[PDB]
């Protein structure tokens, strides 16, 4: 990330990094919310499996949906989005560090 976002040498470059940080943070939060939806549904289904009797149709329905969601979680789409989030998180951490370092020396 340093080749794209090197140490800052001006206030205008700092402002540009801040704008790019905000745009990336929006993307990161949106993708993280999408990934979180599946995990929230899986957590609610785990509780349903604890609740319902094993021989019940309710238990079989919850188990079928749990497996449908695990399949989606293991899909190329979900996993690539997870990887994209890790990349964004890394980039955002780098940009924030560059901005903090520049502000630190302006005092």
């Amino acid at each position: 990330w340093i080749r794209e976002y090197p140490p800052i040498t001006s206030d205008q470059q700092r402002q540009l990094y801040k704008r790019n940080f905000d745009t990336g943070l929006q993307e990161y939060k949106s993708l993280q919310s999408e990934l979180d939806e599946i995990n929230k549904e899986l957590s609610r289904l785990d509780k349903e499996l604890d609740d319902y009797r094993e021989e019940s149709e309710e238990y079989m329905a919850a188990a079928d949906e749990y497996n449908r969601l695990k399949q989606v979680k293991g899909s190329a789409d979900y996993k690539s989005k997870k990887n994209h989030c890790k990349q964004l998180k890394s980039k955002l951490s780098h940009i924030k560090k560059m901005v903090g370092d520049y502000d630190r020396q302006k005092t």
